[PDB]
């Protein structure tokens, strides 16, 4: 579907965790660690905006190892939250999507998304 343009805004700045957000997925990749499946960390777009700080939760790993959660899919957004590190960074985690359509089905970015910053 068409990307949900501000979606990120109104995640970062209105607290905002109704939303069902449609984000493509510019990166994926994996923090690999001990006794540990991956923690997959994403950079996702809204068509307006990339975020660099999102995490998925183990759940949907499978997806990623089956490669239908891939660099250039169209995903919905179901459930996420959004942590506030110790740091300060926020983080927003992703707990429930479907894949809409394949990174195949399009070439490498959408649009011009812009870096977020907040």
């Amino acid at each position: 579907g068409q990307l949900s343009e501000g979606a990120i805004a109104a995640i970062m700045q209105k607290g905002d965790t109704n939303i069902k957000p449609i984000l493509q997925v510019i990166n994926i990749r994996p923090i690999t660690t001990g006794n540990s499946p991956p923690r997959y960390r994403l950079l996702m777009s809204d068509g307006l905006n990339t975020l660099s700080s999102f995490m998925l939760a183990t759940q949907l790993n499978p997806l990623v190892e089956e490669e239908q959660l891939s660099s250039n899919c169209v995903c919905q957004i179901h459930r996420f939250i959004v942590n506030t590190l110790k740091d300060g960074r926020r983080v927003v985690i992703l707990m429930e999507l479907e894949v809409l359509k394949s990174a195949e089905a399009v070439g490498v970015k959408i649009g011009n998304p812009v870096p977020y910053n907040e």
